[PDB]
């Protein structure tokens, strides 16, 4: 089997993006965030403190002839920008682009922390990191994907982001049409449940390429690219009245500046983020301080791989045995 279904950006800042899941029998479609960075597929539901639930579609799980209390089991989730989510689980029929899986853990909310209510756009995540990271207890849960491998093609998915347009989660097969040149595949360490490997290094610009191990993970439902300190400040020196706001939360940049691309290595390959995905606008309507797309990683304990970078490739994510990331690009 296969399936394919289109990603959508949230906001005009690609803050993130939301992907039709359709979820029970006759089928409730929400639009979740696929999240390679964390296991849970947890959803807004009719079990939601009322006063958390601000626009975002909900699962009534006793609409569907296909839902099942999975009795005693709880799930609780943070992430790593201080948002959480907790409640119970039902199992479901759970289809994504017209691949299905029986029997999915659907995580229900009973409560959500302010930025889930805040965000109308996001009904819930869908997890796509190793299901050793699944919260759910006593009895852990697979991700949909692993729950799906055996009847793929091939135990694969493709994440394909849109720069402000949307773009392509594939399951099960490689889309050869949708990327240039070939896909460079690279080591995936597992130990931390994070499809974690380690870039070659780096370029700014025009400038010469750095060769120096950077170890990350690959996190489509982290917004930015984070990276050591070093790296960063290589980077925002050469924008002219770039620095870091201890306010604001990071590296700002005057919104008349001209941001240079960033390379990163993957092998001996190489993904050029361009300049204009590294820009995210007025830090507050108006400003004429816009907010960086590179941050540090320092004090978050992880190099991270976010939309920023994963956006300028076509990235595979191979749930083989022996797991590998592969980058082309685009």
């Amino acid at each position: 089997s296969t399936g394919s279904a289109t990603t959508t950006p949230i906001d005009s800042l690609d803050d993130a993006y939301i992907t039709p899941v359709q979820i029970g029998t006759p089928a409730q479609t929400l639009n979740l965030d696929f999240d390679t960075g964390s296991s849970d597929l947890w959803v807004f539901s009719s079990e939601t403190t009322a006063s958390e639930v601000d626009g975002q579609t909900i699962y009534t799980p006793s609409k569907s002839t296909t839902a099942k209390l999975l009795s005693g089991a709880t799930w609780s989730i943070s992430y790593g920008d201080g948002s959480s989510s907790s409640g119970d689980v039902y199992t479901d029929t759970v289809s994504v682009g017209g691949l299905t899986v029986t029997g999915q853990a659907v995580e229900s909310a009973k409560k959500v922390s302010s930025s889930f209510t805040e965000d109308s756009t996001i009904d819930g995540l869908l997890g796509l990191a190793f299901s050793t990271l699944n919260t759910v207890s006593p009895t852990q849960q697979k991700t949909f994907f692993d729950n799906a491998k055996a009847s793929l093609d091939s135990p694969v998915f493709t994440a394909d982001l849109g720069y402000h347009a949307p773009g392509t989660y594939n399951f099960g097969f490689i889309d050869t049409t949708a990327y240039t040149g070939s896909i460079t595949y690279t080591a995936v360490s597992t130990k931390q449940g994070f499809w974690e490997w380690t870039s070659t290094g780096y370029a700014v610009g025009s400038g010469t390429f750095k060769s120096t191990s950077i170890d990350g993970i690959a996190d489509t439902g982290t917004t930015l690219l984070y990276l050591p300190a070093t790296v960063v400040s290589a980077y925002w020196a050469q924008v002219s009245g770039a620095k870091s706001s201890s306010s604001v939360g990071g590296y700002v940049f005057p919104c008349s500046a001209t941001l240079p691309s960033f390379t990163f290595g993957v092998g001996s390959a190489r993904i050029v983020i361009p300049g204009d995905y590294i820009d995210f606008g007025p830090i507050s309507t108006g400003s004429s301080s816009c907010f960086g797309g590179i941050q540090s990683s320092a004090g978050i304990g992880i190099n991270i791989f976010g939309d920023v970078a994963l956006k300028a490739a076509f990235v595979v994510f191979n749930g083989a045995t022996t797991p590998t990331l592969g980058f082309a690009s685009k």
